[PDB]
């Protein structure tokens, strides 16, 4: 039996055998009042205190969210869909601890991605029991509200202030500050880590005054708040909040009434209308996301970044070789996960319309000009490869590289990885290559489970990443020091050295996508 | 009469005339509950508080330990054997203070060596009364548990967690923090010093979070935790703990039962079985030593060193010219302290088997290749000299130099000495040269006692070391500033300047054993 | 009426018109219990607290001391003799404050010289009322015990520990810490300043842990503790304490009895015997001075200096062009203040015997060799000029320059002056030039009093020094910023830039007495 006393009550966890050893798991600990009724659209309210033993023995409800129905029965897509009931009562977290109870363990806090519209901490690829077993860190993950329920904004007004779901993450970092010593954890050594929108989240907690003292270091996998999808403008957020009201017949004139009306709606009615709050979107649409709210976020975060207004600490930042591909089967003409997707120039062109909706014509010609100077015009997969690079360079790679540069210019050590390994078990076709989202199972150690059909070179690869991730968290330095590993150089403006992660040989390289990102970074923002 | 009040009671010391002056000595102060019965194999438990006057007027019991019986009647060996009764009730320490009571004296804390299997603070060569008299520092030394009683590990389990004897040292550093002002000492100026395993101990307290604030500076004589004998793996420690159980019929299945059974054994039964817990060992075997326990030591200490996770302070680190020789008479074919020990190539070869038991054949050829490229093949003492260099370079010299480099790369001043003087009174034969263990009597000032048959050049030599050791402790700088002495340069990576200590002329040199240690350090760890 | 409340009682001061303005003066405030009877030879004991108003309206008793009787009626000498009654009850201080009461004034604390055998704070040349009026700083000065009464040492024993008179200064710095806000002063901005032995005193408070937090900055005029006269060895101090006992029939065998006997002696008997505690001395003899006592001074102060163990702060350090001359009329053959003192080679030689008593013959030839390589052998005042340079270079100039170098090597700003102006009113003859002691009246502003027969160029010169001294104290930078003054560069090892102070033009120069001090500094200490 394993009972830990927390500030709000006792909690019982469960034992798990992992690799001939044991991890204790406390799945489903609540960390705020359920955000129902009067609390819907508001900042999470702190938790009341319960006598008796809360049983943390299974994953909790995931937050309400639309589901990916594009490929029913297909594991590639459905592995991302929620795997516990949806409910507004989803404000729970998970703790995994080494056995025996560590004395003062480093803490890794996972923040999932999903475009801020979806996702859940209980996915199999986010299971932190391998990290606990293997590295003897503590792993914490949390559910936070996504979609309108988590990010609806009517700026300035506490009935729907914006950013609630970032406040959910925050209040969870707080629970770790107050509660994690009880579990053997060191609150003074906490590293946040997250992928995609979860990484953008990590980057904004680097910017948020309220989060500054709730963690030590940050890891950002395929995401940063300067990505084009990551922050909704005040303009767009209002449009969207009013468009939502309109669609649920909740148009009022007293904004406080719009909200009271929206709180009478039922979760499905709200969910059902999210996709149409925008005239057009893309497979990468973030209808309801982070906004400048004057609370969590005090100013446009591009301004905060440029002017050095963020927590000073080491960062680890990374991306995957084919970020963009996964999106092309969600609406680009001629693409399919069921064939090789050789598209035409005219298809490439119609695809830019898919991903770059408004979108001066000259903007889009400029993307075509930059990405279609073939070397040479012979290769039939030319336009298929260009569309994916366009999508992942614009959306992930250049914004992560620009974040890393700017961040590092203020004096902190920063390490950048280029993930190039395609999973031996990937269900998506070969042409989609090293996809967005598919480093996560390496980071979490799923390939250390031999029962599991990954190659030997994949176990070794993941053991190494685990070790680098954990050394980063405990010591601010992502080195694997024991096995004659390539040394991971800090990333500096000027050199921009990054490390490549793959099964064959890892390399030190410089200036990832220098030519592409000059385009996205200097020129495109102008169109 | 001299009574000092301590946090746990009053203690009476004794006066001593040293060099027409007086030192007060408090020999035998207890610093923890005796670790008997239920407490055997556990972390030292703090001391209860006694009214009345504890009389600190003689050395206490030494901890239980096997004794060196190889050379009965021989002073060279027997000078290291314990000289007070053995008992498990050995958790005592010694304080020597200048007379008159100093006002705020610097404190030198001695930690003896002995492979972690033996040794005691009451040896004549560890008598700190000369340091007190001559330099007006306070000298503290402590007994701590050695062998299985002090280092038996069944990882994670507080009935035998590992590292108890390092916890004994720690709790002693604590007693100095709480108690040494009473004696005229400055708790804010404490330097740890120790030889061989005692030096490895000093280097791990540099790594232990719990020791960080219990001292100021460190001196490491012929030892550091990166030496090959200094840390037992988790693998090996379990094997050994189970092998011990097995040999005492204490095999159980409930590890807590293995321990309860071992606590019924009597000290001799335990001692008697230690040597055989390993299929083979060497004269340098450390059967039960420090382990990564997640308490004292939080991670492999090579990783902590590499990644800069240690207390930031000055270090003084040293070795002797012939570290290896002393070991060759304990099992290498053709060696003897009673003749000149000219061995053959085939003897050298059988000796590598002695010292490098498992031990790829190619590993050992590689040592032979590196160490037998004669210049030239004429000299009959060629192979005798090579075996000792092999042993001392592998075991002491290169690991001390690598520790010093790595430590210094994080910004702290570090000073390295090469001790080259052979004692005029050495009982071991000439060929064993400047032996391991034989700087200690110079450090402790025994040659300042003229009654004593050391040469004049030896008094001068020791007066100088005493002065450098004491300046290091008080001021972080091991200079002898008054007598036109060679200035001792800091040790930097890049230059690796070290100072030679001998009667004739001391020198500044660079890169001690550069070629040898490239071998031990880059190549050998691979075999 | 002007009453200020202090921690021990109220004190009444007196108003003074200075330069059409007003300064309040509190002359004679006690700062410790009188050190009579049982207290003779002991550390000053803190003051009891008095109700009623202590009247601070005249200077107090000077401490017991031998008087200079060499030139009765002669103002040059007698200006240094005490000008208030001698008594053991002399532990008093003086405060001068600007009117109106300043708000948070910088404090200058004066410590007089006199070889540690003589002197008093109430001399006319130490009158701080001009500084208060002109610069609106507060001036504090204190009497402290000199001779055996202030520095008798029987090392380790609190009945006569040594350094009492340095403890008197200290307890006075303490009174300023506790009391000076009451007077409008800032305890957090205190600069110690002093001349000759008073400067050596300032330099040892830079070395004393107990003084570290009782002041901010230091000024040292013609003196530093590394001067050859400034610290008595333990050897010599004992000899001298026993020689004193012997001469007063107080030889005992119980050192505590020697002291009790000495405390029965009457001040004159003690004073009368001081000069003979040494087989021979010189005009520069310091029979009873500072010793290493393990309390005020924890180690030889040369060692503390070399190894950087002193308060880190700015220093201002200076000397006069003819330091040595004043001493030559006190015992060197052929010298007289009443003629031009052209001495012969053989006289020069007998003079070295005067100043360098024991004193290898080769030591003295070496001084002659260094100082008599004439350029050229024609000039009749050659040997007269050489003897004075010998005396002032050995005793003052090189030790002040070496202090300044060593001090500055630890990172602090340091400024060095060369004082070259001879007072228009000097009573000593011309050949004695710019004498020791004769910058003081410029520092204290006596030439700002026009009533007073100094030239115009002297008023201007002193106004400037006052301004530089005061800017140093308030701002750590001795600049005169308003009147196109030469800028005073910091003194660095390497450049050794110093500023010359004279009526004509002040200069920046480098490496004062480079050739002379190489001699005193590297070579002579060897003989
Ligand atoms: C800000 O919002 C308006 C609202 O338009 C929307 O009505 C919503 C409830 C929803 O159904 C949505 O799909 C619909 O478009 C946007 O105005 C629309 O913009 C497009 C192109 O400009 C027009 O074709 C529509 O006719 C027009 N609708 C109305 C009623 O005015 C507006 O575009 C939007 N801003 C953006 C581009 O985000
Ligand atoms: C690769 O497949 C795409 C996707 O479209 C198809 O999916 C196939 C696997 C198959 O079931 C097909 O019937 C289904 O429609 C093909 O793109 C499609 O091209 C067809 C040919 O006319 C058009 O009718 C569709 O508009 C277009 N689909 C869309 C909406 O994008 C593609 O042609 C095929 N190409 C290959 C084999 O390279
Ligand atoms: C881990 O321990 C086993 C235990 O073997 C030992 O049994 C002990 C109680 C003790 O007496 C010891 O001397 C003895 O060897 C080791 O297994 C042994 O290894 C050697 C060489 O591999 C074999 O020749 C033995 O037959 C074998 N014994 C058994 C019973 O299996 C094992 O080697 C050890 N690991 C190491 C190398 O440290
Ligand atoms: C130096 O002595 C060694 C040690 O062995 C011997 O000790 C001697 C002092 C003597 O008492 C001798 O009888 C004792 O055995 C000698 O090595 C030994 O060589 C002998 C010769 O056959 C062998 O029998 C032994 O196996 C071997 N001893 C071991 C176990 O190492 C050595 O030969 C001698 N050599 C010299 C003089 O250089
Ligand atoms: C340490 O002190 C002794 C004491 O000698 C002195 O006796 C004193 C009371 C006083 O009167 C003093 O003038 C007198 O000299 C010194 O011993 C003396 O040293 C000189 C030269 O060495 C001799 O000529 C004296 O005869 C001798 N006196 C005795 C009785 O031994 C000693 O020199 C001194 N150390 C120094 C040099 O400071
Ligand atoms: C400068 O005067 C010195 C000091 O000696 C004398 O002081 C004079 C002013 C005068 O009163 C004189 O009588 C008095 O003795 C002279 O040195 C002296 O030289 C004389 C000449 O024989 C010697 O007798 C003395 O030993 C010596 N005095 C001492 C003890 O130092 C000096 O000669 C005179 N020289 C000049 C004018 O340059
Ligand atoms: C646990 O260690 C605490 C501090 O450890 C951290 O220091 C931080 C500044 C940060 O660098 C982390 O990465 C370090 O690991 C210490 O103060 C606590 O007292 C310790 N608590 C225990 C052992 O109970
Ligand atoms: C004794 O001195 C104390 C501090 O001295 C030390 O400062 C440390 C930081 C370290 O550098 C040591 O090497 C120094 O010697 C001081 O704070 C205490 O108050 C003093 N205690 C006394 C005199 O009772
Ligand atoms: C008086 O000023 C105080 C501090 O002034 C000094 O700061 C010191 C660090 C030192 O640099 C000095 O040279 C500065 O002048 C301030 O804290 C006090 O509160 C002030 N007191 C008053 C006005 O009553
Ligand atoms: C918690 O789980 C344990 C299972 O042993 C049990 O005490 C109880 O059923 C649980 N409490 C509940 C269901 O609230
Ligand atoms: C709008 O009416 C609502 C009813 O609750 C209230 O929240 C708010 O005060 C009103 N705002 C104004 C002043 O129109
Ligand atoms: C280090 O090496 C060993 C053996 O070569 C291997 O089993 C392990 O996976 C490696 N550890 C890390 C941290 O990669
Ligand atoms: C401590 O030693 C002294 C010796 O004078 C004495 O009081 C007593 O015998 C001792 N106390 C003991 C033996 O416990
Ligand atoms: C093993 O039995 C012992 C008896 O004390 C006890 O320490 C421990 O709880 C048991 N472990 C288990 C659960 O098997
Ligand atoms: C310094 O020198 C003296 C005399 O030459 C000598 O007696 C002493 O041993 C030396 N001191 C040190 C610290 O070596
Ligand atoms: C202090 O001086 C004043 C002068 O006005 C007066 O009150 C009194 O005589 C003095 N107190 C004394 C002499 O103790
Ligand atoms: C010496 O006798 C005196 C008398 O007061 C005393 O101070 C001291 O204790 C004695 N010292 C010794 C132990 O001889
Ligand atoms: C500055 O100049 C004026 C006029 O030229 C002069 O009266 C005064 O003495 C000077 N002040 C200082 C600080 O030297
Ligand atoms: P991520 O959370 O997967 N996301 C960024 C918007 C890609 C849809
Ligand atoms: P040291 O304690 O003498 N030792 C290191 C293991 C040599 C046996
Ligand atoms: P100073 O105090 O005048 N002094 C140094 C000893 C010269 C006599
Ligand atoms: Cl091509
Ligand atoms: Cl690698
Ligand atoms: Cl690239
Ligand atoms: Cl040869
Ligand atoms: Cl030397
Ligand atoms: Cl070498
Ligand atoms: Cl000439
Ligand atoms: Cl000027
Ligand atoms: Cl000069
Ligand atoms: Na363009
Ligand atoms: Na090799
Ligand atoms: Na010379």
């Amino acid at each position: 039996d394993i009972i830990i006393a927390t500030k709000n009550g006792k909690v019982r966890g469960m034992q798990l055998t992992v690799f001939g050893g044991t991890v204790t798991a406390f799945l489903g600990i609540p960390y705020a009042q359920p955000p129902l009724g009067r609390l819907r659209f508001k900042k999470p309210q702190s938790l009341t205190k319960w006598s008796d033993i809360w049983n943390a023995t299974k994953y909790a409800n995931s937050c309400c969210q639309n589901i990916d129905q594009s490929f029913p029965g297909f594991h590639g897509s459905e592995m991302w869909n929620p795997n516990t009931d949806l409910s507004e009562d989803c404000l729970y977290l998970n703790v995994w601890i080494p056995a025996p109870k560590p004395k003062n363990a480093t803490v890794l806090i996972w923040i999932y991605g999903g475009g801020f519209q979806t996702g859940t901490s209980s996915l199999h690829v986010y299971d932190g029991k391998f990290l606990a077993r293997v590295e003897r860190v503590i792993v914490v993950s949390m559910n936070y509200r996504v979609g309108a329920l988590g990010f609806l904004a009517l700026p300035g007004n506490p009935e729907a202030p914006g950013n609630m779901g970032l406040f959910d993450q925050q209040l969870a970092l707080q629970w770790v500050q107050k509660n994690i010593a009880a579990f053997g954890g060191n609150p003074k050594s906490v590293t946040l880590f997250g992928e995609s929108a979860g990484a953008a989240s990590v980057s904004l907690h680097l910017l948020s005054p309220g989060s500054h003292s709730l963690f030590t270091r940050a890891i950002l996998q395929s995401g940063s708040f300067n990505a084009p999808w990551a922050v909704t403008s005040l303009y767009e957020a209002r449009n969207r909040t009013l468009n939502l009201a309109k669609l649920t017949g909740c148009s009022r004139e007293n904004e406080t009434e719009i909200i009271k009306c929206l709180r009478n709606k039922d979760p499905q009615e709200i969910l059902l209308n999210e996709a149409f709050v925008v005239p057009y979107g893309t497979p990468l649409s973030v209808n309801f996301g982070p906004t400048v709210d004057g609370d969590f976020l005090t100013d446009m975060p591009d301004i905060l970044l440029e002017l050095g207004q963020f927590k000073k600490t080491q960062i680890l930042v990374g991306v995957n070789k084919d970020e963009g591909t996964a999106f092309l089967v969600y609406g680009a003409p001629g693409f399919s996960k069921d064939n090789n997707s050789i598209i035409t120039r005219k298809e490439f062109q119609e695809g830019l319309k898919i991903f770059f909706p408004g979108v001066s014509e000259f903007g889009k010609e400029s993307i075509l000009f930059h990405y279609t100077d073939w070397v040479d015009d012979q290769r039939p997969e030319n336009y298929r490869e260009a569309l994916g690079d366009v999508v992942g360079d614009y959306n992930f790679i250049c914004p992560a590289l620009e974040f890393t540069k700017k961040f590092s210019e203020w004096g902190n050590n920063a390490f950048f990885y280029y993930f190039e390994h395609r999973s031996s078990k990937l269900p998506w076709p070969e042409w989609m290559g090293v996809m967005h989202g598919y480093e996560i199972e390496f980071v979490f150690g799923l390939p250390l489970e031999r029962r599991d059909q990954y190659t030997k070179a994949e176990e070794i690869l993941s053991r190494s990443i685990v070790k680098r991730w954990a050394n980063f968290a405990k010591y601010g330095n992502p080195q694997e020091t024991q096995n004659n590993s390539t040394s991971w150089p800090v990333f500096k403006s000027t050199e921009q050295k990054y490390l490549t992660l793959n099964t064959e040989s890892t390399r030190i390289m410089t200036k990832l996508r220098a030519q592409q990102c000059r385009f996205w970074t200097s020129f495109f923002p102008k169109v």
